């Protein structure tokens, strides 16, 4: 083993932070989609809401994977240190 | 304050937000892959394989997400164009 617990924790932080940024991104984009509601036809809005929900579903897979990686790294760092 | 009315400029602004988001997402997955790569050889191969496998799962989700954002951007731009060409 060449890696230090501190380095594993740094990379774990990168994964946690990426997961947070991804959630923030989709939140901002959701605001944009929300802003269009009622400003054009319901059928048009429904199409964009549908597409946007597909993007949310992808992110609902992505985020827990990143958090899992982050936590797995921290678990190993703890094991190495102690 | 009033609700902001849709115009081609508004649709293009939002289309740009989606396109920018796709690029930021690409940058993120590239950075994280670099992190996973940086661990190669720093510990047992079996451990590296586990993290590579999990990372590949995240990359696959990301490879669905990015084109969906790009599709939204394209669709918004298409409507912006239609608005511009039917008004002027």
């Amino acid at each position: 083993i060449k890696i230090t617990p501190e380095e594993l924790e740094r990379i774990a932080g990168n994964f946690k932070n990426a997961a947070g940024e991804a959630q923030s991104q989709i939140n901002r984009l959701e605001g944009d989609i929300n802003s269009l509601e009622g400003q054009w036809a319901g059928a048009t809005q429904a199409k964009f809401r549908g597409e946007f929900i597909q993007s949310k579903q992808a992110m609902q897979q992505y985020i827990p994977i990143l958090e899992g990686i982050s936590t797995d790294l921290k678990r190993i760092a703890d094991k190495f240190r102690n």
